[PDB]
DNA sequence: CAGCTCTGTACGTGAGCGATGGACAGCT
DNA sequence: AGCTGTCCATCGCTCAGTACAGAGCTG
């Protein structure tokens, strides 16, 4: 047996769930697909040794400085940017979620930002704008790509973009460096939204 | 046949944890 | 010189979505 949780079970972990870090006025709303159990164990946003969300947020100039998952609840007022999460449920890794649950988090998901209406609606991980687009556009594509989506979500002017998921379990974008690009393109879009915006 | 959905599988990189053993200091 | 134990550098093992082939199904 190896000791990862610090004396915690991974059964207790699995029972946990991740607060929403969600305000009105935001630029950006993080929609991870579900808590993973370092997420569940910490109580914060992206708290996984490897995964490549805070690292890219700093490489992609989102945050001036290296932040880590202690610094989430900063993120709203300092820089624009939310948290939630398309399922509540915590698993080991996406493959551990069912259909019903995903389409549950969508209806969820999509109340949520209606009521938050962020500027930019960002999936994190193709996986849930996948369900999302499906089940919220009635739209399945057989090449869906990252990046700016062609829908607003219902009733209101959030975009919504997708980015291959920070987790590194994803092989095909093996490092931070290899996602950095999606991040630099959210700030762009985010910077000219701010520019329309302001006059 | 030809699209579709569904499921099983393979995949690159970097990090924590636990085991290993060489360096080395304190003893006598 | 001989013994013994700690430190810690280092290594192996495990871990943290996505694309796609092929089966099964249906138009």
């Amino acid at each position: 047996k190896v000791d990862r949780f610090n004396g915690v079970s991974e059964a207790e972990l699995l029972t946990k769930t991740l607060p929403d870090i969600l305000t009105f006025n935001l630029d950006i709303v993080i929609i991870g697909i579900n808590p993973g159990l370092m997420a569940a164990y910490k109580g914060h946003h992206y708290p996984g040794p490897g995964n490549h969300f805070w690292k890219c947020l700093f490489m992609s100039g989102l945050s001036e400085v290296q932040l880590n998952h202690m610094d989430d609840h900063t993120l709203p007022g300092k820089y624009g940017i939310g948290f939630t999460n398309m399922v509540e449920r915590t698993t080991p890794g996406s493959k551990d979620l069912s259909s019903k649950e995903f389409r549950e988090g969508g209806r969820i998901l999509v109340q949520k930002l209606q009521k938050y209406q962020p500027r930019i609606a960002v999936f994190n991980g193709k996986c849930i704008y996948e369900i999302f687009s499906k089940e919220v556009f009635g739209v399945k594509v057989k090449n869906l790509e990252f990046g700016l989506q062609p829908h607003k979500i219902p009733d209101t002017e959030t975009l919504c973009y997708v980015m291959p998921s920070s987790s590194a379990r994803c092989a095909q974008f093996p490092r931070a460096q290899d996602k950095v690009h999606y991040y630099i393109k959210l700030k762009d879009l985010r910077d000219q939204l701010k520019g329309i915006e302001r006059n």
